[PDB]
């Protein structure tokens, strides 16, 4: 398929254990697309302070579309040093690695895949 509906657990900046997905554009895409496959991602909602405390590069989903289901339809974007790889909608948060941290709240996503 070329979307799949995904259940995104929120998580807070100050729980998240690994803050990133790697060290170049090419693997933080690759690395955050095997762990939305896999079930083991997690998103921080982007407010004033949040993306200092991570680390680049920065694996953005954005609005692709203007949301079957409750799915809002996404698509990754990545950036590393104020350049943006990929070009989409509103950012809806980061991705990052999830590792067991307690969530906030689920964001319903359809991801184009």
């Amino acid at each position: 398929k070329t979307h799949v509906q995904l259940s995104l657990p929120v998580l807070q900046v100050r729980d998240v254990l690994v803050r990133g997905f790697g060290d170049s554009v090419e693997e933080v895409l690759s690395e955050a697309r095997q762990h939305l496959k896999d079930g083991t991602c997690g998103l921080v909602e982007v407010e004033k302070g949040v993306l200092p405390q991570l680390e680049q590069p920065y694996v953005f989903i954005k609005r692709s579309d203007a949301a079957p289901h409750g799915h809002v339809m996404v698509e990754l974007v990545a950036e590393l040093e104020g350049i943006q790889y990929g070009r989409s909608g509103e950012t809806l948060g980061v991705l990052v690695p999830h590792v067991g941290e307690i969530p906030v709240a689920y964001r319903k996503v359809l991801l184009r895949k």
